């Protein structure tokens, strides 16, 4: 089922912003959020597309495995951590679109548009740039459906190799600790409004997993960190994390 | 090539301990110790032998995957975690005993010793109880053999499945941030003199890997945290973590 908690809705308005929260305990198979609302509102995925890209490139052969190397292009961009090689696991660290840019590229439209829709993803359109549209293209899903994506990549549910789905939850990995593993990816979108910050991912624990997928509200850059930040306020409220 | 440093010993005696650090650079090749000497001396491998054994039970269909439940024989032990259910995640991360000794039982004596030798696994000898020959039985690995053992592992290159080596792998995950990933384990001998504290496994990060393998004199259990906590600050005081 789903039941809504509005007292997380703080975490929100302590930094001046708005946004939703979901967790969801699988053991349990119930779900929780500040915002039913907006927990089924579709976004622009941004970064968070990430993941069923590199699951789609080692599928296909793209990417052949997390070691090969992806050259710099050679051209100067703002992002300082772009302007170097690359493999899988350090491109998904950094959020580098030019190297998941060139994997769709390789991927192609009609490859690209089968997958998501074998993986049940968002709104399932592809339209504009394949090389783009999860930027600024017709791509929509929302918090409870990213929810539903990972939950098939966790259990190995989706129509690709068990390897490439084991591949891109090793590249998911994001803070491991003695209390808790985190499997996650970010996002930002802000080629088209409303920019919004995404983090979508799971957190292990000994006997349970729960899943979280969160959108807020990101005028600027200077509130990132927050993306993480509320999301773990959230956790460690529901005593998921210490 | 191996340079040694005896600098290092001081993080030792800081704790008036005594033992050895083994680093080795991917990237360059190159090794470097504490103590050329104890980096040679074998000893039992204790908890250690999780790996190689997590390895095999997992090559041969022992274990079926990291989600397969083992449970808790209902014999209470002095250890509370090991008085419950475990996957092989749990019962690496909590180095529960009788669930790897029922490991060794249903792999057996003939193939649990054709395996390690096709690992080239410390001194390959499995002389003893199957269920108990890593505690108190004849196999002896050094430090630099774990290093061995454990470079192999990483390029994937031990005679068993890549999926079953991949697992293993996730099974060592034990710290990872935004600067390094640590997968490793602990081992405890105790049974045999002189009594050690074991940490092998490796550092991880975004160009380049480091190995390591320590042990340390562990007259009582108060000083198991030291394992930790020397491995690391040798690993500050070469800039390899923050
Ligand atoms: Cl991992």
């Amino acid at each position: 089922e789903w039941q809504e908690n509005k007292s997380w809705n703080a975490h929100f308005t302590e930094h001046k912003s708005q946004g939703v929260v979901v967790l969801w305990n699988e053991n349990k198979q119930q779900g929780f959020t500040n915002n039913l609302k907006r927990a089924n509102q579709a976004f622009l995925p941004a970064s968070t597309f990430k993941i069923p890209n590199s699951l789609i490139a080692l599928d296909l052969g793209v990417v052949k495995d997390e070691h090969q190397v992806f050259k710099w292009d050679g051209q100067t961009r703002d992002i300082a951590t772009w302007n170097r090689d690359h493999n899988l696991i350090t491109a998904m660290k950094y959020s580098v679109v030019p190297v998941y840019q060139e994997f769709a590229r390789q991927i192609g439209e009609a490859r690209m548009s089968k997958m998501l829709h074998a993986f049940d993803y968002g709104n399932e359109d592809i339209s504009g740039n394949v090389d783009s549209f999860w930027l600024d293209g017709g791509i929509r899903i929302s918090a409870t459906e990213q929810i539903s994506f990972l939950r098939k990549l966790y259990h190995n549910k989706l129509h690709v190799s068990e390897r490439s789905q084991a591949i891109v939850k090793q590249a998911m990995l994001t803070e491991a600790n003695g209390d808790y593993i985190i499997r996650a990816k970010t996002g930002y979108s802000t080629r088209i409004e409303p920019k919004i910050g995404w983090w979508v991912g799971w957190v292990e624990l000994d006997d349970n997993v729960w899943f979280f997928a969160m959108n807020m509200d990101m005028p600027t850059s200077d509130g990132l960190g927050l993306r993480q930040a509320i999301t773990k306020e959230v956790l460690k409220q529901e005593k998921i994390i210490p």
